[PDB]
């Protein structure tokens, strides 16, 4: 039977397209849901759904396992989570030049971009920006850099693919703050699903037992800057 | 309304008693469960039991939670696990002049200190090393000093703070080798306690949040040397 999953497909490296869009879905957290149907014995089913339609996906049951879904204590009243499998941290990214903003404090009254995909609007309402969306790092580096925002908040992961893919990229920006703590991310699914929750957590647990929990982070995440998780015992 | 608790309180420092044994139970795992507690209104009872029957003590419902445990793949299809709190690394010591054990393997064929009832001390029988039961890590520790034993697989959590009260031992241990992984650690309970579950990891994401995590973590260790876990998001 057919393991289903919703996901935006357009987040990478957690979920995207292998280039211009047409290549096959692909990212970390794919693998890792793959690698987790396949041992479940379930032939994984992709339900790709724009970012407003994700979490009503599950509630209103087009598929049963959310990808990329960072927990909120909201979250965990209305739904279950897996373990955590990944984590990020937000930066705050300025241009070269700028000087007035320093820190997550300095941007009250200052418009700020968030990338959609990127869940940031409630941590930053308390900030308290006047908030934009970009739909890549690209558009928003091209208001941050014209001026028509003051600053680009994006989490850790996305800005540091961002410099792999394109690494002599003028270095017109820069990071300005950056989250002390950060924050744990889980496979989300409707309230109840508690034989499909332990499974899975099982399963995470052996995958990074065996070996593979690494082989998958290493072909998306540079270790040294990217956060894992804890590992698991026998 | 009464939120029960097991644990043998033996292991500085996640649980132990205060004023040298004499007076109230504290530690990281006590204050944090009472934290949890507290914010689920529910006072707080703790059963004392030798580790050898902490799981059996949760099986015939003595209590309702238990404190520092180590998620394995089979407790999770046994039991309910919360969230990931804290992660520890499993090491092998040994005593600073032994030179023929450089990795977990040469443990066969030598005599080796684990508590019993434990996973490790499953270990050491699998990996036919001649047992030595230990009543805690304190003890596993004082064998290897007074060479009753040849060496002792501890997790850096404890094994650190034995060197934390008796800094001059620094030098009397070194670290053999250690696992590869660090290893999560959380609360566990009985399958089907889903909505306790729920408010546990609820409550962890809020005492996260708000710091409380920070203050109980940094009273007790130095996030320099100890694996915390990932934080929460608003
Ligand atoms: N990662 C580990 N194997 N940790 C060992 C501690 C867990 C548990 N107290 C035990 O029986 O040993």
């Amino acid at each position: 039977s057919a393991l289903r999953v919703g996901t935006d497909g357009i987040y990478p490296p957690h979920s995207f397209h292998a280039q211009d869009g047409r290549g096959e879905l692909t990212g970390f957290d794919i693998d890792l849901i793959k690698e987790v149907a396949h041992r479940l014995n379930l032939k994984v089913e992709f339900f790709e759904t724009a970012v407003s339609g994700l979490i009503t996906g599950l509630d209103t049951n087009r598929y049963d396992v959310l990808v990329n879904v960072a927990i909120t204590p909201e979250r965990q009243k209305k739904y279950d989570f897996s373990i955590p499998y990944i984590a990020h941290r937000v930066l705050l990214v300025v241009r070269s030049d700028q000087q007035d903003i320093r820190s997550f404090k300095d941007l009250t009254d200052k418009t700020v971009a968030q990338i959609l995909g990127t869940d940031l609007s409630r941590f930053a309402k308390e900030l308290k920006s006047h908030l934009v969306f970009s739909h890549n790092f690209e558009q928003s580096l091209q208001l941050l850099l014209s001026k028509r925002t003051d600053a680009t908040m994006i989490p850790d992961i996305p800005f540091f693919n961002f410099l792999e893919r394109r690494p002599h990229d003028g270095n017109l920006f820069k990071i300005a703050d950056r989250m002390k703590d950060n924050s744990a991310v889980a496979f989300m699914m409707r309230k109840g699903n508690n034989k499909l929750t332990r499974s899975i957590n099982e399963i995470l647990c052996a995958i990074h037992l065996d070996g593979t929990y690494k082989k998958i982070f290493d072909r998306y995440f540079d270790k040294n800057i990217i956060s894992s998780v804890p590992g698991c015992s026998s």
